[PDB]
């Protein structure tokens, strides 16, 4: 794990991710944070490929580049920044 100047921690993690969340995974542009603007849902069943992985604005992220050469940043876990205690995973890898 590493810590870049915003606070965001981010490590180097090549998997994929399958969305098993009922009603699918709100994605995010820029960054791991709700407040940023909204790249899309990713529905239950669909899959993406995410090359790095973040623990910010109290969950864990995963990021990946789009045709468009945009990245895109989902939330997958819950995260207690204070404790590092992490939620029930939003679907498999």
């Amino acid at each position: 794990w590493k810590q870049n100047k915003d606070g965001i921690w981010y490590k180097a993690e090549h998997a994929s991710f399958t969305v098993t969340a009922p009603e699918g995974i709100i994605t995010r542009y820029k960054g791991p944070w709700t407040g940023h603007p909204q790249a899309g849902v990713l529905q239950k069943g669909q899959t993406i490929k995410y090359d790095e992985v973040q623990k910010f604005d109290g969950h864990v992220w995963v990021s990946w580049e789009t045709f468009e050469g945009e990245t895109v940043y989902m939330p997958v876990r819950t995260w207690d920044a204070k404790t590092g205690k992490v939620g029930k995973l939003w679907g498999e890898i």
